[PDB]
């Protein structure tokens, strides 16, 4: 491989963050993370309790060769998130972070790509290992840590309260 920037920064640098994760699947660019194997690996990393090895066993990684089979796990890894907002925290998503996996998967856009990516890192930050990730930001590029930290405020603002 070789050392380069590309795409929007809110995905120009959520992947910096996700490259934390070794997971069986690598994060370099966001056509290796359309897949959705990265990502659904990471969130079991975050909490096994939404989840666990249950969940991820529904991913496959075969996707290399299919593209059918992306699409059906970039699904699980959003509503594994989306729930975790209105169930654990109980807040919402706003259209503006609900990553199009459609446009994902079938154009692999990189402005959307970065949504899904802020999902898995907004809920790393509203949790209770939560810390145990934050300090993964501090390490990161200072320009980095820029992008990656004002996603999780993105992620306070855009959420919407239910009732009361």
């Amino acid at each position: 491989g070789s050392s380069g920037s590309s795409g929007l920064p809110l995905c120009d640098s959520l992947i910096i963050w996700l490259q934390t994760f070794k997971t069986a699947s690598p994060c370099q660019d966001v056509k290796q993370l359309t897949n959705g194997v990265t990502m659904a690996q990471v969130l079991h990393q975050i909490d096994v309790a939404w989840f666990s090895e249950s969940w991820l066993s529904r991913i496959k990684d075969d996707v290399g060769d299919n593209w059918r089979i992306k699409a059906s796990n970039l699904k699980k890894v959003l509503h594994g998130i989306t729930s975790y907002y209105h169930e654990f925290l109980g807040q919402q998503i706003s259209e503006e972070l609900i990553p199009d996996l459609n446009q994902i998967t079938e154009c692999a856009d990189p402005v959307e790509l970065g949504r899904l990516l802020q999902l898995i890192l907004g809920c790393a930050v509203n949790c209770e290992k939560k810390q145990e990730h934050i300090k993964n930001i501090m390490t990161l590029e200072e320009s980095v840590q820029h992008v990656v930290m004002t996603a999780i405020q993105e992620l306070m603002s855009k959420s919407g309260p239910s009732s009361g």
